[PDB]
């Protein structure tokens, strides 16, 4: 991958924010489906996603655009929507969490450029 100024603001403001909030633990690490006795987990999420994996891929320069990596916070988010039930709290917890990664993308820089001063 590359760091780009939109990718170093998804590392340092967006994953900053997100993964101290209070409400981050349940997506700080990918869902051990074995241990919690969910058989259907992976039958129903096709793509698992979780903010430690994000957090890793951002420091070691996995993606090459910021809005891969926007995709893969919307991929969580939107996992825990499809699995659980309509009432459960999780799901009020990726709401919240989800309202302040749109806040925070919301200031992101506009064009995504490589940060990378070279020499020919
Ligand atoms: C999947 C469906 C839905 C959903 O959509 N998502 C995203 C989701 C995600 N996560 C959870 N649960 C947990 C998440 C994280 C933890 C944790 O801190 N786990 C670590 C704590 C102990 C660690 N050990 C290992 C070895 N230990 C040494 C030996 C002495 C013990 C020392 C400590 C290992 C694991 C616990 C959870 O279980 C309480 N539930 C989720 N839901 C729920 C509605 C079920």
């Amino acid at each position: 991958g590359r760091v780009t100024n939109q990718l170093q603001y998804l590392h340092k403001v967006v994953m900053k924010a997100l993964w101290k909030h209070q409400f981050a633990w349940p997506f700080r690490q990918p869902v051990d489906a074995v241990k919690l006795g969910l058989p259907d987990y992976h039958k129903i999420i096709k793509q698992p996603m979780d903010m430690g994996t994000i957090k890793r891929r951002l420091e070691n320069n996995y993606y090459w655009a910021a809005s891969e990596c926007m995709q893969d916070f919307n991929t969580m988010f939107t996992n825990c929507y499809i699995y659980n039930k309509p009432t459960d709290d999780i799901v009020l917890m990726a709401q919240t969490l989800e309202k302040i990664f749109l806040q925070k993308v919301a200031s992101m820089p506009q064009e995504e450029q490589e940060l990378v001063v070279t020499i020919p």
